[PDB]
């Protein structure tokens, strides 16, 4: 069921789990929750994922609170900036320290509660 795109497959989740159980599923077939790192990966998932809201890697790292990506893909503020939907992260309720795939736009991601419960993305590299 792994969708290919760009040098990656990516497996778009039937079953809903907290963001952290969707990791360890991910880890648990060789992958982790989406990194985004163009304009044209951004526009493949929002456009997969059809309108609804699927857990990205998307996750809080350091003192600061900077956003990160859980497969170590360094997290690029200035070119990340434009992936937002109006508005957030917003910190919703001081708990929100993770991000999911929300609008079908290229302003797509949101900041929700990590133990919210969501349709999920992993991202495998395929290597030849
Ligand atoms: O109003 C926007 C707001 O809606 C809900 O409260 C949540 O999905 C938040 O993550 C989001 O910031
Ligand atoms: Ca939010």
């Amino acid at each position: 069921g792994w969708k290919y795109f760009k040098g990656n497959f990516y497996y778009f989740s039937l079953i809903p789990k907290t963001w952290y159980s969707a990791e360890q599923f991910c880890v648990s077939r060789n992958s982790h929750l989406t990194s985004v790192t163009s304009e044209s990966e951004q526009e493949f998932l929002y456009k997969t994922a059809g309108g609804l809201i699927y857990w990205i890697g998307l996750t809080k790292a350091g003192m600061e609170g900077d956003w990160s990506w859980v497969d170590d893909t360094p997290f690029n503020k200035v070119q990340s900036a434009r992936f937002w939907i109006p508005g957030e992260p917003n910190n919703a309720g001081n708990n929100e320290h993770c991000g999911n795939i929300k609008a079908p736009s290229l302003q797509a991601w949101n900041d929700a509660p990590c133990d919210k419960t969501f349709l999920f993305i992993c991202k495998r590299p395929y290597v030849p």
